[PDB]
């Protein structure tokens, strides 16, 4: 009768209360992978910006390597292009300052033949135009000595 | 009349039922925003093996970026030192060159006068020995001319 009303309506507040503790633990659940969810969101939002950021900056770095790698090549090179023409330049340099110090023994030894020869020629000038000063004063004594003989002996056969 | 109690009945398993669903409903929703946690999970954890690998890529070719700029510096400096020593070697060169053509053309100036002093020095010689040789000659005929003089005065 009333007893069988009783025990229905304090059995369906039984299961009523037991899936409103169980529905409550499964919103709490709910509201805590919302928050884990959320914190991932952000997370993974600061990433994708560095990531992005980080990109940027070594697609400019790569960049800048691969030019400074290929002005290098060329700067190397070119130092050794130098360093040849360089020592080139320093070998014939050297040649120059043998043959400089051969041409200078060269003058020297000139100079002094040239003072010697030019001595010689001055005392041999001397003796010459004195051999020809004395050949034309005997000349001069043969012509005087064959007219004393002749205008002598024009006189002397007349005269006995 | 038991169809009084069969409403009753009915309501309760009506009411089981439809809390036995919420429940499955519940649990279902459940799963479905943990798919969105683990899809979350996975897409972080593509982006951070990924950005640890463009770090460490980065982080070489910044390393040898310093190091070629370093190397560049050192370079074009020793490049200029380089063409300094060029340009003064070059030069140096240019004033010897010049002072062995001075020298060259004094070898070659030196080299005719001692020519021409020893031709004209031959020239004279000859002159001097013909000059002392015709005197000698000269010389033995004037004696010989007194001696015949003095000989056709004797008779």
């Amino acid at each position: 009768g009333s007893e069988s009303e009783e025990v229905v309506s304090r059995e369906v507040s039984g299961i009523k209360a037991a899936y409103e503790a169980e529905l409550g633990d499964a919103r709490k659940t709910l509201d805590s992978v919302a928050k884990e969810r959320a914190r991932l969101q952000l997370e993974l939002s600061k990433v994708r910006e560095e990531f992005k950021e980080l990109k940027a900056r070594n697609t400019k770095k790569e960049g800048d390597l691969i030019a400074a790698q290929a002005r290098l090549k060329d700067l190397e090179a070119l130092l050794n292009s130098k360093e040849a023409a360089l020592s080139t330049a320093l070998s014939e340099k050297r040649t120059l300052e043998g043959e400089l110090h051969d041409l200078r023994g060269q003058v020297a030894k000139l100079e002094a033949a040239l003072g010697e020869a030019k001595k010689q020629l001055q005392d041999e000038m001397l003796r010459r135009v004195d051999a020809e000063n004395r050949l034309q004063t005997m000349k001069e004594e043969l012509d005087f000595q064959k007219n004393i003989y002749s205008e002598e002996l024009r006189e002397t056969k007349r005269r006995h």
